[PDB]
């Protein structure tokens, strides 16, 4: 029992936060936990606001919880999303490179197109991808923003500096990072692809089947192997770019509420997570898509006891970051 003040980036994640409050109160007695809004511009806002006490938590892509974990905020991720089933849980997901039917380009010859991502340092918009053409990259190969701008020919990389790179916030004037920036996230960067703004998607694996709801567009769409091979989209278990962990709940380390989050979680889970209620669900949201945490969730897990963003994430992902921000070749 208490207040916990959850970081909203934006308006439309600020609206559903309204929601989730106002919902909670309908249903949890006056001695269960509480929602309070506090509304940022950029995750990376509400990061520094949960370290200078001024938020509680905030969902954040495993990515994103590295750079949370970094000095001086020091956040560490006490509750993660599963998805798949409630039967089968699933702490993980598939990062996927969609693009065009016969748009006639395999992954070795990503140099020259466009592409879209979910957000600079997100798992499968930006880590996953980059760390894969990282020595296809022309060198110098920093700052890596400036390699990643010469090796396509525009893009559109939300929470990227436009000023500094300009071609990364090509295909999205400005690299708005968050919704307010029509291309932000994982359905961001699909409709990225479909207006024809750019060639490829990095997304996960079941963004298209998040937008597209007839199996006669999603066959206009092709997933690039490693191998360099193009499937159907829903082969994504055998054309596939990397595994990476599910987004996380983070919060600070010392005097965090990480209990009074579990319980709100865990109660607000039962009363409006996956078909649970009428009037508001967790998981989705007429307001947009992903806001506060990930539609394509199905619950929550509670975090083992003082776990650290690295133990986590676990080596090798957190190697495969580290690389990517020096690496040799
Ligand atoms: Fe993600």
């Amino acid at each position: 029992d208490k207040t916990v003040r959850w970081c909203a980036v934006s308006e439309h994640e600020a609206t559903k936060c309204q929601s989730f409050r106002d919902h909670m109160k309908s249903v949890i007695p006056s001695d269960g936990p509480s929602v309070a809004c506090v509304k940022k511009a950029s995750y990376l806002d509400c990061i520094r606001a949960i370290a200078a006490n001024e938020a509680d938590a905030v969902t954040l892509d495993a990515g994103w919880v590295y750079d949370a974990y970094l000095a001086p905020n020091n956040l560490k991720p006490v509750v993660a999303e599963f998805y798949g089933s409630k039967e089968d849980p699933q702490t993980f997901y598939y990062a996927v490179a969609v693009v065009k039917k016969d748009s006639g380009f395999q992954m070795n010859q990503l140099r020259g197109k466009k592409s879209c991502h979910t957000g600079l340092g997100r798992s499968a918009g930006w880590n996953i991808p980059i760390g894969l053409l990282y020595c296809d990259l022309p060198e110098p190969r920093k700052p890596l923003e400036k390699a990643v701008a010469n090796f396509f020919s525009g893009s559109c990389a939300p929470c990227a500096d436009g000023t500094d790179f300009p071609q990364l916030c090509q295909l999205c004037p400005g690299c708005g990072c968050s919704t307010l920036n029509q291309y932000f996230g994982y359905s961001g960067a699909f409709k990225c692809l479909k207006d024809g703004a750019g060639d490829v998607a990095f997304v996960k694996h079941s963004t298209i089947f998040e937008n597209l709801a007839n199996k006669a567009d999603r066959d206009q769409y092709e997933l690039l192997c490693l191998d360099n091979t193009r499937k159907p989209v829903d082969e994504y278990k055998d054309c596939h770019l990397a595994q990476v962990p599910s987004h996380t709940v983070v919060a600070r380390s010392m005097g965090g509420k990480e209990d009074l989050i579990w319980e709100l979680l865990n109660q607000a889970q039962e009363h409006f997570g996956k078909d649970k209620s009428k009037e508001f669900q967790l998981f989705s949201s007429p307001h947009g898509k992903d806001l506060l945490f990930k539609d394509s969730a199905h619950g929550f897990l509670k975090v083992p006891p003082r776990m650290d963003a690295k133990m986590y994430l676990g080596y090798e992902y957190v190697t495969a970051i580290r690389n990517l921000r020096e690496g040799t070749c």
